[PDB]
């Protein structure tokens, strides 16, 4: 049942932290941060030669959030990996650690703080993020085997609450093609090589073989099946690790309560919607877009749904309009009672949607802060 004593699970569309001894059963929300690093060709979080990195779990603590999300790539998580960019006048207890050392002391760190990590395989490289978990290179049997050992030694904290299988499922040419040449992501169109929801279920049995105490946090693809992608206007338009709409015909076969439903989903400083405009009914459009991209996942079908990716620039050196995005997205989790979710993202460096802290590496965006404050009261 479990290695640590504590188990975690889906009750409702809520999920439970068990304590199997006493058998005390809390509820918990997820108020997450994304902290991004692991997946990159630093193979560590970013930020650690402006900061320590100490400083920086206990400044995200005093923000008020309980959980982190930790994206890694394959590298990062093999030993004798070795990362690229950290001060260690600022960070001496990180000398001479590899980049899966550094993952056990930030988890361990973020546990006695009472934070919450959701370990995320962002990239199978270490440079961008492949539309399928599986390239020419590196086989689904691969991936599989590297979350196996992932789960193997990441099992063993108890602040772990799983795994998010693979970041962003998409695709990388458009439809009708997408949904039948072998190089993106599908959901619901037949073919077990490319149709998440066949291989999220593989992944997960897997996972739950060695890890029976996690929850598998599954995302959303690009696009599903014509007929899925049809059925709304807006089908056409979701996010990579957006697009749930095939939930409902087409469910992860795993047990429900281990199962979390995991949409990205994003404002104009990332992609420029076509819905972002005016036009086509920007904002007052947007709850109904959510609803049918992923909101009816929770508040029809009453699975687990994490949102697992949102943020903006909030008007900082980006599109104004964000900050009308970021205020109606928050209002409108608040109103449907999605608590569970993770910033993109902590670190001020993403290009496209800047950070919780500002490109000091220090100081936050009061302002971008105070609106995702509504959600952790
Ligand atoms: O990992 C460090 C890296 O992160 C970047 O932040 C990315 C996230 O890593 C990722 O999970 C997510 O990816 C975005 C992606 O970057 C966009 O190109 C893509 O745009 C899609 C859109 O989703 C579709 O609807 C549209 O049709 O096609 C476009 C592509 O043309 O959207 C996905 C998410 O849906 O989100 C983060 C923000 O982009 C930082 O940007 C980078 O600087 C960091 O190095």
């Amino acid at each position: 049942q479990t290695p640590t004593g504590i188990y975690y699970e889906v009750r409702g569309d809520t999920i439970y932290m068990i304590n199997v001894t006493s058998g005390e059963e809390t509820p918990i929300h997820l108020f997450g941060v994304n902290w991004f690093g692991f997946e990159t060709p630093n193979h560590v979080v970013h930020g650690l030669w402006k900061r320590n990195w100490e400083d920086m779990l206990l400044q995200i603590k005093s923000l008020g959030f309980n959980a982190i999300r930790l994206p890694f790539c394959t590298e990062s998580v093999k030993p004798g990996t070795q990362p690229i960019g950290i001060d260690y006048s600022k960070n001496p207890d990180l000398r001479g650690l590899d980049s899966l050392q550094i993952m056990e002391k930030i988890i361990k760190k973020a546990g006695d703080l009472g934070i919450f990590v959701l370990l995320d395989y962002h990239r199978i490289g270490c440079t961008h993020i492949e539309p399928l978990w599986y390239t020419e290179d590196f086989s689904e049997e691969d991936f599989i085997n590297t979350w196996i050992e992932v789960a193997k030694r990441f099992g063993k904290y108890w602040n772990v609450i799983g795994a998010d299988l693979k970041n962003a499922p998409h695709s990388v040419t458009s439809p009708p093609a997408a949904y039948t040449d072998g190089t993106g992501a599908t959901w619901g169109m037949g073919n077990p090589a490319t149709d998440w929801n066949l291989a999220a279920e593989r992944i997960g049995k897997a996972i739950l073989k060695v890890a029976p105490h996690w929850l598998i946090f599954v995302e959303g693809t690009q696009f599903t099946n014509p007929k899925t992608d049809s059925s709304y206007k807006w089908g056409y338009n979701a996010w990579w690790g957006g697009n749930l709409m095939a939930v409902k015909d087409y469910p992860v076969n795993l047990p429900r309560n281990k199962l979390v439903y995991s949409p990205h989903v994003y404002g104009p400083d990332v992609y420029n919607q076509p819905y972002f405009g005016p036009a086509k009914g920007f904002p007052d459009n947007l709850p109904d877009i959510w609803y049918h991209h992923f909101g009816y996942v929770k508040l029809e079908l009453g699975y687990s749904v994490v949102i697992g990716e949102f943020g903006g620039k909030y008007g900082h050196g980006g599109d104004p309009r964000d900050v009308i995005w970021q205020n109606k997205l928050v209002d409108w989790m608040i109103e449907n009672k999605f608590c569970d979710f993770f910033y993109w993202s902590w670190n001020p460096d993403s290009g496209d949607t800047g950070g919780i802290l500002q490109d000091d590496w220090t100081t936050i965006w009061e302002d971008k802060y105070n609106n995702l404050k509504r959600l952790m009261d």
